[PDB]
RNA sequence: ACUGAAACGAUUGUUGUGCCCCUGGCGGUCGCUUUCAAUGCCU
């Protein structure tokens, strides 16, 4: 669930590595100014990682996690 | 296959050409090298 979000539209392209050149696209990315909320459910205690990566660009998320007590 | 795998908004580009810190202007005006003096003394 998105709690706070913002979007950046930033272009990306393929490089001209050769000295001579004769495609490209715009990504609507979710931006650094954003936070989302999820829930995990398990039969057992879980060593969840405090960093994950998502999406087309293997993009860093800080996970801060709390166990819901009985 | 994470709505996945790879992912350069890149290449070239002189803030540039012309331009007198210029034009006018008296270091000027006033001013006594002045004042005093035995070529002396004796043959």
């Amino acid at each position: 669930q998105p709690i706070h979000w913002s979007y950046q539209i930033n272009t990306f392209k393929a490089a001209q590595s050769a000295y001579y050149g004769r495609n490209y696209g715009r990504a609507k990315e979710l931006a650094v100014g954003s936070e989302f909320l999820t829930y995990i459910v398990s039969q057992k205690e879980l060593d969840l990682p405090v960093w994950i990566r998502l999406g087309k660009w293997s993009s860093k998320i800080r996970v801060e996690v709390e166990a819901i007590a009985p």
